[PDB]
């Protein structure tokens, strides 16, 4: 694949013709350079955070977003906008609608629900 995030570079395989890999900057990680591996906040409303935090102000960690519950919500790991949001095969906490903090959805009795990150903001 090519669709390189985050600085990274698509460089061509060398050994097979026609394939192309993502050298990622060594902050990110992930096939397409998506995760943030070293960032401990976000910044502004968080709208491009797309680090490792997975837990809710209230201490109880995330669904994943590609858990067969939050591929029943409006925003999940399959959408054809998925990457761009940073929502892939993990709990980590996201903002895709641009609320004023990130989030995740938590299983709360019967129901996920959309709830604040405990990440802090860089400021």
């Amino acid at each position: 694949n090519c669709d390189c995030l985050n600085g990274g570079t698509c460089v061509s395989n060398k050994y097979f013709s026609n394939i192309h890999w993502c050298n990622c900057p060594k902050k990110f990680g992930g096939q397409h350079c998506e995760i943030d591996k070293s960032k401990t906040c976000y910044e502004g409303n968080g709208h491009f955070y797309r680090g490792k935090a997975s837990t809710d102000t209230m201490g109880r960690p995330c669904l994943p977003w590609n858990s067969a519950t939050v591929l029943q919500q409006t925003y999940h790991a399959h959408r054809s906008d998925a990457l761009q949001l940073g929502l892939g095969k993990h709990n980590y906490c996201r903002n895709p609608d641009n609320r004023r903090r990130p989030w995740c959805y938590v299983q709360v009795g019967l129901k996920p629900l959309v709830q604040e990150c405990m990440v802090h903001d860089c400021a």
